[PDB]
């Protein structure tokens, strides 16, 4: 890993355990409108826009595109249930994982899809001194979601970095599709209930159970 610079972290069951909140605000949301939208099919569409979600269940079951009124709203809606629950939490070994990631030179960066306002001093809060501003992605510096290899591109922009200097993060199907097509070494982390074949078949180079695991085994690396 001599010509590694960065470490390119998602967000959402990667940092936080936040997909036990956003794969039943989602299913709760459709189920609310009499759209069928199960948990494991929230999971299996993690890091999609808003946007991508709603079009898809709705050609699916209803023959129809999706308005924008109608994405904003059920959005919102879908917002609603998420913020009820009680702030996602630290995904376990990620802070360690950081610490050894940093320690060795290497330089910590955020992507994600969410428009969240806040998130810089959240990410300080949550992990001291690890990430900044000009290395973020969110969803103001990018059109598309996951599978879109787009956000992964933009990190690469923003660090200086070529496909080769950089490695991916991921625990979402969709996600290390994004990131293999990005033409990234794509690490998994399976911090959800779907087969770790799923994230096989999407690209993924390596696969790792937990956060934890994958700090644990990160000096057995080699790229
Ligand atoms: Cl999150
Ligand atoms: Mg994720």
């Amino acid at each position: 890993r001599k010509k590694l610079k960065a470490v390119l972290f998602d967000m959402a069951g990667v940092l936080f355990n936040s997909m036990p909140y956003h794969s039943e605000a989602w299913h709760q949301v459709m189920k609310t409108h009499g759209l069928d939208l199960s948990r494991e099919e929230a999971y299996m569409h993690e890091g999609r826009t808003g946007a991508s979600t709603i079009n898809i269940v709705f050609q699916r079951e209803l023959g129809k595109e999706a308005t924008q009124e109608e994405i904003e709203s059920i959005y919102h809606e879908k917002s609603i249930l998420f913020n009820s629950y009680p702030e996602a939490e630290r995904m376990p070994g990620a802070w360690e994982l950081l610490q050894k990631v940093k320690s060795e030179g290497l330089t910590p960066m955020v992507v994600t899809g969410s428009g969240q306002l806040s998130l810089l001093e959240r990410l300080e809060h949550n992990f001291p001194g690890m990430f900044h501003k000009e290395l973020m992605v969110t969803a103001f510096d990018v059109k598309y979601g996951k599978p879109n290899p787009e956000p992964y591109l933009m990190a690469l922009k923003k660090g200086g970095l070529k496909a080769d200097e950089a490695v991916v993060i991921e625990n979402a199907p969709l996600g290390v599709e994004a990131g293999h097509k990005a033409g990234i070494f794509t690490i998994a982390v399976n911090t959800g209930p779907l087969d770790g074949q799923v994230l096989l078949d999407a690209g993924a180079d390596l696969l790792f159970p937990s956060m934890q695991t994958l700090c644990d085994s990160w000096d057995t690396i080699m790229l």
